């Protein structure tokens, strides 16, 4: 699927799909040398959550998650807490952007986080409409180069994310004005 593609960006709402999804999450990060921990799977199915899938003409290769800032916090707390509640004390709407993962043996790739650009857009709208001051982010370093390009400033060290059992740095973009945090802005 690369010469007649079919890319389908959704919020997945069956309990098959999310499955799937956190099918995607473990093979991923079992690839990589991540460690799979239930904390995030409890997160998910949580209320603050909401989870959002790639599809190639209807099986899932993609999928990302947003986690809103409630009485159940954020997974960054666990490291990143105190970079965050100079925010909440100011009365900030946080929510943390988690668990992105894709299956790079369903889907013809590049042979790359630029490819899970329709799974962006959907948080990025989420983000507008939900009226979120920061979208946060703890990456793994290989990628953080990217996420600086896509305007999102380091508000965190790096760390080692226990959780992971991985090096992380703690990103965070601003919103209602994104587009005066990333160069690409230049070209619209
Ligand atoms: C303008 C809108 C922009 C939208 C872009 C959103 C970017 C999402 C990046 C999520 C990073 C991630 O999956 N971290 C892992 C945590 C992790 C894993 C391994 C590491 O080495 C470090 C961190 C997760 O949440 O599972």
């Amino acid at each position: 699927g690369s010469m007649t593609p079919r890319k389908v960006a959704r919020i997945l709402v069956a309990p098959n799909e999310r499955d799937a999804a956190r099918r995607i999450v473990r093979t991923t990060y079992e690839a990589q040398g991540y460690a799979i921990d239930e904390s995030f799977a409890t997160f998910l199915e949580g209320p603050s959550a909401t989870t959002f899938g790639l599809f190639n003409g209807e099986v899932l290769y993609g999928t990302i998650s947003i986690i809103n800032d409630g009485a159940q916090g954020l997974p960054m707390d666990s490291i990143y807490a105190v970079e965050l509640a100079a925010w909440r004390g100011e009365g900030k709407k946080l929510a943390e952007v988690v668990q992105f993962a894709m299956d790079h043996t369903l889907y013809e790739a590049v042979a790359s986080p630029f490819e899970a650009a329709s799974l962006f857009t959907m948080v990025l709208t989420y983000a507008l409409e939900t009226h979120i001051d920061y979208l946060c982010i703890s990456i793994n370093p290989k990628h953080d180069t990217f996420y600086s390009l896509l305007g999102f400033t380091q508000i965190g060290a790096l760390k080692h994310y226990g959780t992971v059992n991985a090096p992380a740095i703690a990103r965070a973009l601003y919103v209602p004005e994104w587009r005066s945090q990333t160069l690409l802005a230049q070209f619209m």
